[PDB]
């Protein structure tokens, strides 16, 4: 009925990553590139986020892990969350920092979740967020809108001294759209300009093109690439303030950081399995899979579909045919061939170099990423970790 945070922390992962602090001028060391180019087709970043359902973004992105002089520094009473889903960073956030309250926000767009799933699945309650965004429009849920910024202190009387946005913008326009209109309330509104300029966005960014001017009056102060971020993009998170503008992190130097990571470190697996999201997962993956995934559970999958498969096409008006039905039979033959190959696949550690192995021993890839949807190989990827992690 009552959880403490500090103990749910146990089933979130060590996070690996590279901070690139914002200095004047340049090194003068016209440093070579870092390349190396990984066999992969699948989002091997879900590899040690089995214990999370809805969000993982806690996975790859801490607080306490990234910022943590910056939290103790400025001792925020409330943290203000934008783009935020289903809240899985958030909930990081709740148990890293159990007396701290929260203001959420996230686009009430239908698509995807506009309320912390996640984080009511790992906290329990949501008492300790006094802002959930209820009752507010979809402009006033949109960070790149002027309402929402005008609507953010509805609740919270603080001053938005660190804001995390994890929000995927459309174009480079509307993630300048958000800084600006950030930057805009923190020098026109009463509360936040009444605490000084001592205020943060630690925002994700992904490095396009390189030497782009951030808005007048917005400096970086450091830029963190995550061990946790797809390889194949160029994904990172940066923490700004106001001050004298400086450029955003450039292609180049977050590629050589995120190649840096994947070829030397190994993702850290959780100290604890949270038994009931894993199985969430496994159920969610294919209907019926029980933990643990052997052999016996595998034939006994197999042995459910022999029987399902045989089926005789009877009904009141042809709606739903077993031809049709023959197809998810298919995703589940897919995800099994895929979970027996993991399971004969010999133990190794949890890096780029031993998942290149996994893919390029597996015959049927193209057949895989053809079959099943980006939601479904992420699911296989967090049941695969699982998978790994408990071998010998
Ligand atoms: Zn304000």
């Amino acid at each position: 009925q009552v959880i403490d945070p500090t103990e749910q922390l146990a089933y979130f992962p060590k996070i690996t990553f590279e901070r690139l602090k914002n200095y004047d001028t340049s090194s003068n060391y016209a440093k070579g590139k870092l390349t190396r180019n990984y066999m992969i087709l699948l989002p091997w970043q879900h590899v040690n986020r089995y214990n999370f359902v809805f969000s993982s973004t806690g996975c790859k992105v801490s607080l306490k892990t990234c910022i943590g002089k910056l939290m103790k520094d400025l001792n925020p009473k409330v943290l203000y969350f934008i783009g935020e889903g289903a809240g899985n960073w958030m909930a990081r956030t709740a148990c890293e920092y159990p007396d701290i309250k929260f203001v959420y926000r996230s686009l009430k767009d239908d698509l995807d979740h506009h309320y912390p799933l996640e984080y009511q699945r790992v906290i329990g309650e949501l008492s300790r967020i006094i802002d959930s965004g209820e009752g507010l429009s979809m402009e006033t849920t949109d960070a790149t809108q002027k309402t929402h910024w005008d609507l953010i202190h509805r609740v919270s009387k603080d001053a938005l001294l660190i804001t995390l946005c994890d929000a995927e913008f459309k174009d480079r326009d509307d993630f300048f759209k958000m800084v600006i209109l950030w930057r805009k309330h923190v020098l026109s509104c009463r509360i936040c300009t009444t605490y000084g300029t001592d205020l943060y966005l630690f925002a994700k960014y992904h490095a396009k093109d390189c030497n782009v001017k951030l808005p007048f009056f917005v400096r970086s102060v450091a830029t963190f690439i995550m061990q946790g971020s797809k390889l194949s993009g160029s994904e990172c998170y940066i923490l700004l303030t106001l001050g004298h503008h400086n450029n955003l992190p450039c292609h180049g130097e977050i590629q050589n950081s995120k190649m840096k990571i994947a070829v030397c470190n190994d993702f850290y697996a959780a100290k604890k399995l949270d038994n009931k999201s894993i199985e969430a997962n496994c159920k969610s993956l294919l209907s019926g899979l029980r933990i643990p995934i052997n052999k016996k559970e595998l034939n006994r999958q197999r042995r459910l579909l022999t029987l399902q498969s045989n089926h005789s096409s009877v009904a009141t008006v042809g709606g739903s045919k077993v031809i049709e039905s023959k197809w998810l039979t298919n995703k589940a033959n897919t995800i099994i061939d895929w979970l027996e190959h993991i399971l004969n696949s010999p133990k190794g550690e949890l890096n780029y170099d031993f998942f290149e192995a996994l893919e390029n021993t597996y015959p049927n890839m193209i057949k895989l990423i053809d079959n099943l949807g980006n939601a479904e190989i992420k699911k296989l990827i967090k049941v695969t970790g699982y998978m790994l992690v408990s071998k010998k």
